[PDB]
C-alpha cells in the first residue's frame, strides 16, 4: 500500500528522475494528470518509454473524487505522475493530506519546476523572487496586487498563465494586466516560451513592448521585474533575453 | 563546443534526470562542485553511477578562474554537475554569461530544487513564498530584514543555512536569529532536515521551541511563516509537521 507522487519535470519523457523512472517501473498502477500543467509528451510516448500502461486522470479525480485514487493505494503501490515538481500546485498537498489521514503512506519523488527553469534561462536571482500569481482568462485584481506588493519589497514576480480551457499567451496576459492597471504597461518584464524545451524564446522589455514579440506556441510564463536589478541580473538579461540598453537604469 | 549545466537533484545519485544522465554519458569531461550545496553521495559514488571519472571543482574554479572551464568547453563536450538545480545559486549564471559571450554554446538540464521540495513536505503553498535568505554563521541583519519584508506582504520565508566551513544546523540558526532580533523567538517557523532523503525530520513551532528538536545531521533548511495561513496550510502543518494547536490563530 503506497501512493507515490512523481515529478515529470518540464518537457519530455527523459525529464523524470532516474529514481522516478524506477518507481514507475516498480509500481502496480501508474496514473498521470495534465491539469496542473502539461508536457510535450503524449500518453503513448510515456507508455513506450516506461514499458507499461499509463492512465490519464482528470481534474475531478484530483479534487472532489480524490478518494478514488486513494482507494486504489490502500491495496497496491500506486504512482501519480505530475508535470514539474509535485506539490508546487496546491492540489497535490490536499491529496496527500487525505491519503495520510486515511492511513495510506505517501512518498514524493521530486521534479524540476518552472521557477527554477526561469532563473537559469534569464539570469534573474532566485532569492529575489517574491510571491507568484496566475493570470486568469477571467479578469482579476490579484495579479496586479501581487506584482505591486512584490515591488514594494524589491522582489520579482513570476506569473503563471491560465491553461484552461486553452493556454493563454504572453500577448493576452500583457493586455489583461494593462486593462487592470494602466501603470503596468511601462514596467519591465520578461516573456519566456516553452521553458525546459531547450529552444525557448526569452525576451525582456517594457511590458507593453512584449506584444511585438512572436513567442511561438504555449506554454508561456512571464516575470515582472523588481524595482531594481543586481548588475549580474542586468548583464544576464542583456545577453540571454535581448534586453534593451536602458534596462541598466534599474541597476542602482 | 558545449558547456552543459546539469542539476543533480536533492539527495542521491538517482535524483538526476534521465536526460541529465545521458548528458553526462555523452560528455567528454565531467565536473562537479559541492560549494553551493551537497548531496549525500560522495564523489566516488557519483563516479560509480556515471561509470567515469568526475572532477571536483572548488570555489576559485567557479568564480575568478571560470575562464578555465570555459576554455575546455571550446573544444570538448563539457558537463558541470551541480547539487539541486544549477542556477538556483547565482554562482552559475555568471559562468553561463561568460561562456555565451565567448561564443560557447551552453545548455541547462534542470534538476529538483530545495526551494520547491519544502512545499511537498509541509503543505505550504508555493505561491505564498517571498524572497529567500541565507543565515550565515557570521552576524548579519539580512535574514531578519528579509523575514520582516516578506511578512509585510504576508509571505513565507525560505531560509538556507550556511554550508561553510561546516553546515549550520537548525539549532544554531535559531540562536543566530534570536540574537539578531529577540522578537524572532515567538514567530512560527518550520525546521526541515534532509529534504529529499525521504526520511526527513519536519517540525513546526515557535522559533525558540525548535531548539528542543533533534533534527539529526545536516543539511537543514527552515521556513519562517507568513503573518497568516490559508486553512489548508494549517491543516497540512498539523498533519505533516506536528504543529501545535495554537497555530490555528494564524488562519
Amino acid at each position: 500500500s503506497l501512493l507515490t507522487f512523481v515529478g515529470l519535470g518540464l518537457w519530455d519523457v527523459k525529464d523524470i528522475s532516474v529514481k522516478g523512472l524506477e518507481a514507475v517501473r516498480e509500481a502496480d498502477e501508474v496514473y498521470v494528470e495534465y491539469y496542473t500543467s502539461k508536457l510535450l509528451s503524449s500518453i503513448e510516448e510515456m507508455e513506450e518509454f516506461f514499458g507499461k500502461r499509463v492512465v490519464e486522470l482528470e481534474r475531478s479525480d484530483l479534487e472532489e473524487n480524490s478518494f478514488r485514487l486513494i482507494e486504489r493505494a490502500k491495496s497496491k503501490s500506486v504512482v501519480l505522475l505530475v508535470p514539474g515538481d509535485p506539490m508546487v500546485a496546491t492540489t497535490h498537498s490536499a491529496i496527500k493530506l487525505e491519503a495520510e489521514r486515511k492511513g495510506v503512506k505517501t512518498r514524493i519523488i521530486h521534479g524540476a519546476s518552472i521557477s527554477t527553469a526561469v532563473c537559469g534561462l534569464t539570469g534573474l536571482h532566485n532569492y529575489r523572487f517574491g510571491k507568484s500569481a496566475t493570470v486568469s482568462w477571467h479578469r482579476s485584481q490579484t495579479p496586479v496586487n501581487v506584482i505591486k506588493a512584490n515591488r514594494s519589497i524589491d522582489a520579482h514576480t513570476l506569473l503563471f498563465l491560465d491553461l484552461h480551457p486553452e493556454p493563454m499567451t504572453i500577448g493576452h496576459a500583457v493586455e489583461n494586466l494593462i486593462a487592470e492597471d494602466a501603470q503596468m504597461k511601462d514596467l519591465y518584464a520578461v516573456g519566456i516560451a516553452r521553458a525546459g524545451s531547450g529552444e525557448e524564446v526569452v525576451k525582456c522589455d517594457r511590458l507593453e513592448n512584449l506584444k511585438k514579440i512572436d513567442f511561438g506556441k504555449p506554454l508561456h510564463v512571464m516575470v515582472v521585474l523588481a524595482k531594481t536589478l543586481h548588475f549580474m541580473e542586468f548583464e544576464c538579461l542583456r545577453e540571454f533575453a535581448d534586453a534593451p540598453a536602458e534596462l541598466e537604469r534599474l541597476v542602482a
